[PDB]
């Protein structure tokens, strides 16, 4: 710490370190950065691999959504407890990116035409979740082990924004749906999702969800 | 250990983790599965998210491949020296994948008519590297840090194979040049990429490279 985000004015690939930032009790500068100020071209040029978001640790600058949320749950006991748990919860994160990134082609390049499949074929991509929690304590604890890792706050959003983009995308999914639930009922958690910060926030920079 | 490798008859996804156990001194299992036998559709449905590699470290199975090699990092002290340089390896890692995802659609869903754009495109691509190689001991190390980490043979597989599909795109890459020449030349990678078992698989599925 001291924690600055650096990322357009949307929810997107900054919402799960957000709320892992809040759920730990953590305070962070936020620098929204505009489209029309990311258009101007002189912020993109400095950036590493030329997106956001863009994390500072202070004296550490970083980018990678994933690579940022990873370094988080390392540097605040939220990778597990073991070799054996680090690497599951990498296999996880790495299913979520998948999914996420044809979240972001849905939304940005064939929300029309495309949702009506995304939707029907997304069950096929939850189900690899509900399997891990079955295998998990029955899924009453977290997606890997009995603590909240960086992975659950990238799984728990992932989840949220598809109950938005469909309505009952976890009915046939009860572990998924109870975990959604639960870890949304934590309390800095449900305060952050409650907070106008997040609320006024939206969750993609071209108005669909 | 033991280790054992279940994926196609190609490279692609599988050929930096074999790099990498090389290196290492390390012997695996291969366990070939073939396209017609894929089809028939007895294993995919038992993958987590239905697809290869697949692999196994003793009692542990392991799905992705980034999550695979981060476990191997991390197992084979190949993940830096500290926090600082695991997040920077991180970052490293996921721009090699977000390259790698690029050349897989152009390899399997638009070489003929993309191909002419993707290496237009490249150079602003593989500037990050140089850049990120610059930053580190004037670029005669490694990615990050002074020590070979899996970040390093994921990015080195991948820039072997985009001198095949675009030779000499290092030529304006007088680091990544240099580095690709020297990770090449140590004595167990020398071996590796000239061992019957590399050279007789293709770098993908359809041939094109
Ligand atoms: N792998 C990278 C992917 C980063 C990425 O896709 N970044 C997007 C923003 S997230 C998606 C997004 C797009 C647009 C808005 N917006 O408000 O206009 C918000 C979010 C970006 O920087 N785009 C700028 C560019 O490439 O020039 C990661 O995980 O961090
Ligand atoms: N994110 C995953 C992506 C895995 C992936 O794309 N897997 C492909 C194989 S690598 C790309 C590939 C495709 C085809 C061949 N082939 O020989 O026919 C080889 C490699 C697969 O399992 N495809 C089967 C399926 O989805 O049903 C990861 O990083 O491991």
């Amino acid at each position: 710490p001291p924690y600055t985000i650096v990322y357009f004015p949307v929810r997107g690939r900054a919402e799960a370190m957000r709320m892992l930032l809040a759920d730990q009790g953590q305070s962070w500068k936020e620098e929204v950065v505009t489209i029309d100020t990311w258009m101007q071209g002189l912020l993109k040029p400095t950036c590493l691999y030329g997106q956001l978001p863009k994390f500072e640790d202070g004296d550490l600058t970083l980018y990678q959504s994933n690579a940022i949320l990873r370094h988080l749950g390392r540097s605040l006991g939220l990778y597990g407890k073991n070799q054996r748990e680090a690497a599951q919860m990498d296999m996880v994160n790495d299913g979520v990116e998948d999914l996420r990134g044809k979240y972001v082609t849905l939304i940005y390049t064939n929300y029309e035409n495309g949702k009506n499949d995304y939707v029907k074929a997304l069950p096929g991509h939850l189900k690899p979740f509900e399997t891990l929690l079955s295998q998990n304590q029955g899924g009453k604890a977290f997606i890997v082990g009995d603590q909240i890792s960086f992975a659950d706050y990238n799984l728990l959003d992932l989840l949220l924004i598809h109950q938005v983009l469909a309505p009952g995308c976890l009915d046939n999914f009860p572990l998924l749906s109870a975990y959604v639930a639960r870890l949304s009922a934590r309390p800095k958690i449900k305060a952050f999702l409650s907070s106008p910060e997040h609320v006024n926030r939206p969750i993609n920079g071209n108005g669909k969800q």
